[PDB]
């Protein structure tokens, strides 16, 4: 029926060694993987993309535009979201500080390459018309 698997053997002792921030004096635990599952469903997204390489790489998209304007639990949520992710994607880390920048200079490259055709804007060019 239901089966649940977030971290592995593996990526569980990676987790608890992984800590929430760069100059804390914890490390991550099981209570912020359930915290944001519970947190998940609320916002219409299903806790079990928190075990899958792909759902996180989501749920941060929609975390990302929202930090601007995201408050306490948006930002914890993009700290979580943001190791675990990096746990599925075999990569590892530290902490979150350093996880994070490893997403977000992942998806820079995206926007140099949607976003260099569309930088010619000068001269006058030619096109068809009917007027
Ligand atoms: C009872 C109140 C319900 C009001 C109506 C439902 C609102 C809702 O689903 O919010 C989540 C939000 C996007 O929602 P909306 O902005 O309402 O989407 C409008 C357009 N349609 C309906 C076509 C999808 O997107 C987000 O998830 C952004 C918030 C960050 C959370 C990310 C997951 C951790």
């Amino acid at each position: 029926g239901a089966r649940a698997s977030v971290l592995s053997g593996g990526e569980l002792d990676k987790w608890e060694k992984i800590r929430l921030r760069p100059g804390g004096k914890k490390q991550y635990k099981l209570k912020h993987i359930v915290w944001a599952s519970r947190e998940l469903e609320r916002f219409a997204v299903n806790p079990g993309l928190l075990e899958t390489s792909e759902g996180c790489r989501q749920i941060l998209g929609q975390l990302q535009p929202s930090l601007q304007t995201g408050s306490e639990e948006l930002r914890s949520l993009y700290n979580t979201i943001a190791v675990l992710y990096c746990v599925h994607q075999r990569i590892d880390v530290k902490d979150t500080k350093e996880a994070l920048d490893k997403i977000e200079e992942e998806q820079n490259k995206s926007k140099k390459k949607a976003q260099q055709a569309a930088a010619d804007t000068g001269n006058n060019s030619q096109v068809s018309q009917n007027y």
